[PDB]
């Protein structure tokens, strides 16, 4: 017999972190892990921005330049 039963890449559905404890914030927070895509932090909407033009101002996401990364203990 055999079984099948298996992710194959880990699953975005039902493992979060496939369940994490340890140290709660002396390792990182759920806060610190930045977004990959970040909205544009130099646009902001146009003094030329008329939204009975085209609708309201969204930002393009763009990558973040400074990303956290690895946390450390500093």
């Amino acid at each position: 017999s055999k079984k099948i039963k298996d992710p194959d890449a880990a699953k975005p559905e039902d493992w979060d972190e496939r369940a994490k404890i340890d140290d709660p914030t002396d390792s990182k927070p759920e806060d610190w892990d930045k977004p990959e895509h970040i909205p544009d932090p130099d646009a902001k909407k146009p003094e030329d921005w008329d939204e009975e033009m085209d609708g309201e101002w969204e930002p393009p996401v763009i990558q973040n330049p400074e990303y956290k990364g690895e946390w450390k203990p500093r």
